[PDB]
């Protein structure tokens, strides 16, 4: 074969890809998109006499288009099958002019041996579109060079499936090799198409192609491009940069000189186009492991740190719930309510399952602190107090302070409400005054809010230290739902959340199960919808049942 | 000729090169790592039998080098001399065969003639290394296509110069016989050697690289590459990138319309390595004026706006004053004095001609602000006064609050000073129950300090609001001084300037004048020497006069 061979697919995590002879989810308007102009472009323009690309499919997915859409146009339709007829189809419908006729071939194989011989000169890709059958068998005969994948995020009702491959723990979570109970099954993908099934011949499939979340109809997914494997596997002139390079060359020593020096962390470096959001994580992990300096702390642990770092994460199509290890949702919510309320009663989340403040608030930790008068929970006037309350004097967890301090977020909300382009729409929850009374000094510190000119709210959040391993997804998704709640109630729609970071640190004794992480390539992100949007007219209006978590699918528990 | 030909220099902003037959400043230890790692360099290595480059110098610049570099080794050098012999130059040191016989030529054109004929297949590079005479014929011939200059920011008695030559506006700022006196007085130089001196055939010398600023023993300066041009220009695997293509096509279409239809603007887009650090300044302004949004601020005036910048300046080598507009340094530092005493009478800058704040504290603005009962000057509770007193009630400028309030100041010299790895040396201004009391609501809000493992002290300052083109360099000064000042009474050492940034904007109406600026091409930075350390123990004790800025060279005043 001379010409190349891809796969083009939308499945559900399990593999779900139809039911009933049509799609399992709701219209996806960019998928259809990126289809179309997959298919359609030639390999000349995407770079940047007639010549068009053919798609070969079953009879079933041919059946199953509306008449409308059949045959795809501008491409050169091949379907496989032994019943229909190329004359029948034909006379279909009319036959537009410069479109090819469409032709029947009765397998694969006889499919493309037309096109290498009888379209040698006209068609310059070939695109397997489905269904099942016709996917099935162009794995099994190993001649897809590359699997385009549209992930789709939820899962849905479905009776046909695409095939298990090598490769498909890019959609799901796989119980290992050494915990699985048999090896997984699998279509053989020959790596050399004429040599078969042998033992030797044996490919998967590896991603080189991960973009940023999408979503439409409230069903999230993302594109990706596999690309066959074996198992066992700044411009100028001519002139200007030869110029330029010996100076570079000085200039740059001393980055390779301690780069090289230990092999360096990356993360899933097969994967060449990064667009998903979360490469922004992946990628400081190992920057601090690889550039950071190691220090003992407070605690005498040893941490590896830099200093000043930023992320930010898109909010208006999916929500930025990190994927390459599971967040604990439940927590980020409750204690977002908790900090809204101006609550500083850690037993009120302790009471709801939510334990992350306890071993902060023990009479042991209170007595360190040198505040033996506080009640076993009370966090002293700390984050939600000083949201609420700035500056008013702190009795206990027990008193009423309405009325009392400065209630920064009510300010935020009606300023964003009526006069927007204002740049002092911030709160804070540094309040050196009253550091001494607080069981711990506040980490996520100061958020700041901006309205572009089409009602798109952006969220700036300041933290003075980030433990990237545990707090920093976690600090990621509260500060993303806080967006979403201050532009639901200011009629606004949520854009952007940017993450600054001063002391950001990992633990060196969690450097060995951060690079186990670094292995995984991240999954779409969820949909984070609020529910009863009606009832809902201020901040205090939200509870924990007004929201959903729609599409996640975080990779599972750390092997160590 | 088939073997390229660059020059080799460095000198002052007056083209100072040398005095008493030596050079004019204190060893420049990184200048010369730079010409030994040039004038060695293989073609081969730079990009990434035998072969070597050729240095070719004057009589007294041969005279002019201490014995142990004479010749300079690995490098076939040539002396232009009447009157030097080779034979005496080859009986001072024995003959080796590892290294080649110095050379001497009556002229440059012979020198140039013997290194194409005699050295044809040995010699890759030829350097032309000075002085005054050799760079004055290499010009005028016309055989150099690059220039590699390193521009010393002191001046320095000299009494050899670099000839006048097209293209010395890189140096300095141009009196108003720019256009008078260069005809006369600048080498001609040919584009094409061999047509010499005809009017078509004008050549100009042009920065394509522009490095960070370095220092050694007191002196500031940076490396450049000018490249020859003609006068009359001015007035992974194919396979993956192939699979990828055509998803990037459809993907970047919405950005690929937006693009084409606007013109972009570009600061020097001629300078293709931009490791200067002043190039972080003018990217962003183009960056707010062709993806800012326009909104009208609170004088709808006209406002385009970013949101969520960054900025990052090192201080261990040079000091960040920006070059292409000048910075009110003296505004600069008794601001930052004022600050430090916890000052907040406007009228002690205002009498010492720092004016910078007297439109904010006239009788009409505090009235504005419903502040009739503040005195005229009185700023309020604001910057200094939180950062020394914070959460103490305000009565005036004139009150003594010692005692009052919290220091924060104090304390993160302390926790410098006594627990550098601490994680909450913060200082803010930020208070919100403090902010209507106050002139202004602070725009430079908080601060936080970091240490690595080398006792190097960085600090990152976060801004809610940056005009970029008026206050954020003033604001970029200002911490960095602080940082120095902080670093030299806790016995650290400056390292780096972090600048985040919440609203980003630039005013309409200033456009016009920021894209004239654009067009300017950094200089080096300035050092910033503290004197009379001995005598400085604590952060109250710098005074104005314990400051120097040394070779502080910037562009003039804007015709826009
Ligand atoms: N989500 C997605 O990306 C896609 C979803 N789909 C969904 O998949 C389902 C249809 O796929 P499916 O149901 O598997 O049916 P197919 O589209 O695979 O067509 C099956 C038929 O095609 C012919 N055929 C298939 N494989 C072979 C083979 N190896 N050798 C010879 N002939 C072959 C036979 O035709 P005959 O019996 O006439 O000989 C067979 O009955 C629908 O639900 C559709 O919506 C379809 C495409 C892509
Ligand atoms: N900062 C820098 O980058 C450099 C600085 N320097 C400084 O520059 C000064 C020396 O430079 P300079 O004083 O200009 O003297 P040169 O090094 O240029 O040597 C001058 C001598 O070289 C010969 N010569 C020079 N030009 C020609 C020509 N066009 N044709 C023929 N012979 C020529 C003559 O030698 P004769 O009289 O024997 O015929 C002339 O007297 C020193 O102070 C040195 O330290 C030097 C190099 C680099
Ligand atoms: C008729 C065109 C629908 C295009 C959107 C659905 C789709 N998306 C992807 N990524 N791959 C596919 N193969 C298909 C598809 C193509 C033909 C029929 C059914 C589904
Ligand atoms: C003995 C070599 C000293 C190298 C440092 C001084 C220097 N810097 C630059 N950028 N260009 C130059 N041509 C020279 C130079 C080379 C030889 C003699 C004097 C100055
Ligand atoms: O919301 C939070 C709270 C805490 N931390 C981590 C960062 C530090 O490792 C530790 C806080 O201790 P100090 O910075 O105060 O030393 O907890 C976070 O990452 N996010
Ligand atoms: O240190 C400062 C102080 C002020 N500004 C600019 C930013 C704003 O354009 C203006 C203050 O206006 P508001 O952001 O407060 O509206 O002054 C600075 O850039 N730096």
């Amino acid at each position: 074969m001379q010409k190349p061979v891809c796969l083009v697919v939308a499945m559900t995590p399990k593999r779900g890809i139809g039911i009933n002879n049509g799609l399992p989810w709701p219209h996806l308007t960019t998928d259809f998109k990126h289809f179309s102009r997959v298919t359609k472009t030639t390999p000349e323009e995407a770079s940047r006499g007639k010549r068009f690309n053919a798609v070969v499919m079953g009879r079933k997915t041919w059946e199953s288009m509306p008449r409308k859409f059949r045959p795809l146009v501008d491409r050169l339709n091949i379907v496989v099958s032994s019943s229909l007829k190329e004359e029948d189809i034909a006379a279909e419908k009319p036959q537009a002019e410069g479109q090819q006729r469409v032709r029947v071939c009765a397998s694969l194989p006889a499919a493309l041996s037309l096109l290498e011989e009888e379209y040698k000169d006209s068609v310059d890709q070939i695109f397997v579109v489905g269904g099942a059958g016709l996917y099935e068998a162009a794995l099994s005969l190993g001649v897809a060079s590359h699997l385009y994948i549209t992930r789709v995020a939820r899962e849905f009702p479905c009776d046909v499936f695409f095939p298990a491959f090598p490769g498909d723990d890019i959609l799901s979570n796989k119980s290992t090799a050494a915990q699985a109970a048999a090896p997984a099954e699998s279509v053989f993908v020959p790596f050399c198409p004429e040599l078969g099934r042998e033992k030797d011949n044996e490919a998967t499939y590896r991603p080189i192609f991960i973009s940023k979340t999408f979503s439409d109809n409230g069903v999230p997914y993302d594109f990706v491009v596999l690309e066959k494997r074996r198992k066992t596997d700044g411009l100028q002139a001519p002139s200007s940069a030869a110029a330029i390079a010996p100076v570079l060359a000085w200039m740059d020593e001393e980055d390779r000189k301690k780069r090289e020096q230990k092999e360096l962390i990356r993360a899933v470096p097969h994967v060449h186009f990064r667009g998903h959001e979360e490469f922004q994580y992946l990628d400081l992990i190992a920057d601090i492991i690889n550039n950071g300096r190691t220090m003992d702390d407070r605690t005498g642990v040893g941490v590896i740190s830099k200093f000043g770092c930023t992320m930010r994460y898109s909010l208006d199509q999916a929500f930025p719930l990190l994927t390459t290890k599971r967040v604990f949702w439940k927590g980020v919510l409750e204690e977002l309510l908790w900090f809204i309320r101006g609550d500083t009663n850690a037993n009120h989340l302790s009471e709801k399952g939510v334990k992350i403040w306890d071993k902060n608030v023990t009479r042991e930790f209170l007595d360190s602190r040198n505040l033996p008068h506080r009640e076993v929970g009370d966090i002293g006037p700390g984050y939600g107090f000083q949201w609420r309350h700035f500056g008013a004097a702190y009795k206990d967890m027990h008193t009423d302070y309405t009325g009392q301090g400065v209630d920064q977020l009510k300010n935020v909300i009606q300023m964003l409400r009526t006069n927007p382009t204002d740049r002092r729409m911030l709160m804070t929850a540094w309040n050196p005054a009253a550091l001494d009374e607080m069981a711990l000094p506040p980490c996520h510190l100061l958020c700041q809010f901006y309205v572009n000119d089409q009602k798109e709210l952006s969220c700036i959040m300041y933290q003075r230290s980030c433990d990237v391993g545990l707090g920093v997804p976690f600090n990621i998704a509260s500060y993303s739902l806080l967006t979403l709640m201050v532009a639901h109630v200011c009629n606004l729609k949520p854009k952007e959340f940017i993450h600054f970071m001063g002391n950001t640190h990992v633990y060196t004794n969690h450097v060995e199960a951060l690079k186990e992480q670094l292995r995984r390539e991240p999954r779409p992100f969820p949909i984070v919808n609020i529910l009863n949007k009606e009832r809902i007219k201020e901040i205090d209006d939200f509870t924990a049942e007004d929201f959903e978590v729609v599409g996640y699918v975080p990779h599972g528990r750390i092997q160590m």
